[PDB]
C-alpha cells in the first residue's frame, strides 16, 4: 500500500517500547469524515491498498469501523499469502481472503443494524495483520444525511452527526475531510463539522473526491489551489474507482494508474501534489509530526527507568541488561528525530 | 414556453371575476429551493423557456428574484424591473446581466449574499400571471464576504417564502448526490409535512457515476413524495458556455430520458414539469370557484329581484351572471396538458 514509508521508523519505536515496557507513543486516529456517499470508504481503503470495505450506493456505512493496523514481526509472520484479519466479535478466527473480510463486515452491520437502512453506534472492530502495515487505526464511519429512510428515526441526521462528533472531537485525530468534486466546496459538511472541533486547522487534512464526475466546462482548480476555502494541511484531490468500475472487478494498480493519467491530463500543474500517493506522503508527515513531537517524553521515561536500574546496581544481571538496553533506547531516539522521510 | 396550458382557463376565470366585480385571486408563487449549485435557477427559467437568469458554478443567486410573469391582453414579450422604473428590456442577454448588476450593487463582488429582493416584471402574450421566485441555495461554509452565521441567513430566507402557505415548492435535488441527503425534500418538510404542495425536481441525472442511475429514486423507491419525482437535464457548463439553445437541450434531454430511463420516459423530463405544475395550479383554480359561485346566486338575486313588470340592463347583466356560473363549470372540467 502507499503507507509504508513509516515501517522502519515505527520497527525503531518498537524496540523502545518493548524495553520500556509500554507502547508510550500512540499515532493519531484518521477519521474520515462527509456526507453520505462523498466517497468516504474508498478513501479510507486507498491508504490500506487491499479491497476490505463495503462500498457502493445508497448508504453503505452503517456501522463504525474501527480499523487497527498491526504490524507483524518477522518472528510473528506467516500479496495475500502475509496479512490476515480479526474481529473482535468473532474472538480467535482467522481472515485470510479479504473478500471475507468485506463480507463479515456487512453481515456484523446486517445483525445490529438491520437489513433496511438503520444505523447504530455500535463499533465494528477489526484488525489487519501485516508485515507491511504501520501501527495505525482508520475510522470509517456513516455518512451525514437529511431526510430519513426505512427504518431510520426522525432524528438520524443528529444521531449520525453526534455520533462523528465523538470520533473527531479526540484531540489525537486526524480528520479527512471528505468532499465530492461535482458539489460546491462551500457546501461542504465534511469542513463545517471539522472547524466544529479543529477551528484553527491542525489535524484537518481536505481530500476532494470524484473529480472525475465534474459536469463539462468546469474543473477543480481554485478549490485545489486553495482559492475557493483555505485548508492549512492540505487540500488532495483523488480519483477513486466508479461504481462500474466496482461491478467490472477493476484492480487497484489500474485504479491508482488512472488516477495519475487522469491528473496528468486534466491537472498538470498540479497532479505532483495530489492523488492517493501524495495524500499518504502528506498523511505520514503528520504522523511522523506526532512522533518527533512525543520523543521527549520517551526519551526522559527512559531515563526514569536507566536511574531506576542503576539504583539496585549501586536482580544484579537483570540491571546490567537493561541498563544496555536502554542506553541502547536512547541512542534509537536520536536516530529517528533525525530521520527525514523521501 | 412550456407553460401555456392555462393561459385560456385564467382568461375566462378573469372574465367571471370582471362581472362579479371581485379581484382575482392571485396563483400561488412557484418557490425554488435546494442546496446551492444543484440546478435551481436552470430549472425555474425551464419554465419560462427564456435565458434571463444567470447561472453558473460558484456562488451565483445572491439575491432574492421575484420574477412575475405578467399577461398581456390583446387591448411579443419584455421586462421592468423596479428599481429601473420606466425603462423596458426586450433584450433577454440584457435582462439576465441587469439581474448580475443589480446583485452585485446591494450584496457586493465578493460572494456576499442579501435578503433584498430583486423585482422583475415578464411582459407576454404567451404567460400566464404566475411568480417564480428564483433563490440562493443552502450552503455550509462561509466564503468571501460572507458572515459566520451565513448558512442560517440563507435557511431563513428560505423559510420566509416557502412558509407561505400560498407558495408551491420546487425541491431540487442533484442526481450526482444520494436523494437522502437533500436539503430541499429536508427543508420542504418543515412547511409543508404533509406534501400538500411540494414537488421533486432530480437535476443532472447526465452527471450520475457509470454503473448508476436513478430509478429507484423516480421511481419513488428512496423517498416518497406525493406531488411527484419528476427528473430534468438542463444544460451543462460547457453548454451555457456554448450558448446551447433552450430548444437543444429540451431535444437532448428527450433523447436522454428515452435511451436511460425509456420505462419512465413520458412521466420526467421539462415539459412534464410543466404539466404537473399546471395541473397543481389547476387544483387553487377550483378551489376558487365555490366562493365565486356564492358570490354569483347573491348577484343573481339582487339584480332578479330589481324589476317591474335600466329596465333592460339588468335583464343583460342577469345573462351574464348566467354566463358566469357556466364558466365557472367549464373551469371544473376542464382538462389540461
Ligand atoms: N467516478 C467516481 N466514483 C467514485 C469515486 N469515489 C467513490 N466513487 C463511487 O461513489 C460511490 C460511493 O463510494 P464510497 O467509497 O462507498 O463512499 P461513501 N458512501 O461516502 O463511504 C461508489 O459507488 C463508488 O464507486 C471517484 O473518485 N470517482
Ligand atoms: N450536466 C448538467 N449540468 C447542469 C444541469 N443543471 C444545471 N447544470 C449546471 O450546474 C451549474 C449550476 O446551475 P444553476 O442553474 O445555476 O443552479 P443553481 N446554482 O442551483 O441556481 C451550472 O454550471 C449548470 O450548467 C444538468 O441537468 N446537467
Ligand atoms: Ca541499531
Ligand atoms: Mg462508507
Ligand atoms: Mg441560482
Amino acid at each position: 500500500g502507499p503507507m509504508e514509508a513509516l515501517i522502519p521508523v515505527i520497527n525503531k519505536l518498537q524496540d523502545v517500547f518493548n524495553t520500556v515496557g509500554a507502547d508510550i507513543i500512540q499515532l493519531p486516529q484518521i477519521v474520515v469524515v462527509g456526507t453520505q456517499s462523498s466517497g468516504k470508504s474508498s478513501v479510507l481503503e486507498s491508504l490500506v491498498g487491499r479491497d476490505l470495505l463495503p462500498r457502493g450506493t445508497g448508504i453503505v456505512t452503517r456501522r463504525p469501523l474501527i480499523l487497527q493496523l498491526v504490524h507483524v514481526s518477522q518472528e510473528d509472520k506467516r500479496v495475500e499469502a502475509e496479512e490476515w484479519g480479526k474481529f473482535l466479535h468473532t474472538k480467535n478466527k482467522l481472515y485470510t481472503d479479504f473478500d471475507e473480510i468485506r463480507q463479515e463486515i456487512e453481515n456484523e452491520t446486517e445483525r445490529i443494524s438491520g437489513n433496511n437502512k438503520g444505523v447504530s453506534p455500535e463499533p465494528i472492530h477489526l484488525k489487519i495483520f501485516s508485515p507491511n502495515v504501520v501501527n495505525l487505526t482508520l475510522v470509517d464511519l456513516p455518512g451525514m444525511t437529511k431526510v430519513p429512510v426505512g427504518d431510520q428515526p426522525k432524528d438520524i441526521e443528529l444521531q449520525i452527526r453526534e455520533l462523528i462528533l465523538r470520533f473527531i472531537s479526540n484531540p489525537n485525530s486526524i480528520i479527512l475531510a471528505v468532499t465530492a468534486a461535482n458539489t460546491d466546496m462551500a457546501t461542504s459538511e465534511a469542513l463545517k463539522i471539522s472547524r466544529e472541533v479543529d477551528p484553527d486547522g491542525r489535524r484537518t487534512l481536505a481530500v476532494i473526491t470524484k473529480l472525475d464526475l465534474m459536469d463539462a466546462g468546469t474543473d477543480a482548480m481554485d478549490v485545489l489551489m486553495g482559492r475557493v476555502i483555505p485548508v492549512k494541511l492540505g487540500i488532495i484531490g483523488v480519483v477513486n474507482r466508479s461504481q462500474l468500475d466496482i461491478n467490472n472487478k477493476k484492480s487497484v494498480t489500474d485504479s491508482i494508474r488512472d488516477e495519475y493519467a487522469f491528473l496528468q491530463k486534466k491537472y498538470p500543474s498540479l497532479a505532483n501534489r495530489n492523488g492517493t500517493k501524495y495524500l499518504a506522503r502528506t498523511l505520514n508527515r503528520l504522523l511522523m509530526h506526532h512522533i518527533r513531537d512525543c520523543l521527549p517524553e520517551l526519551k526522559t521515561r527512559i531515563n526514569v527507568l536507566a536511574a531506576q536500574y542503576q539504583s539496585l546496581l549501586n536482580r544484579r544481571k537483570e540491571a546490567a541488561d537493561m541498563l544496555k538496553a536502554l542506553q541502547g533506547a536512547s541512542q534509537i531516539i536520536a536516530e529517528i528525530r533525525e530521520t527525514h522521510l523521501w
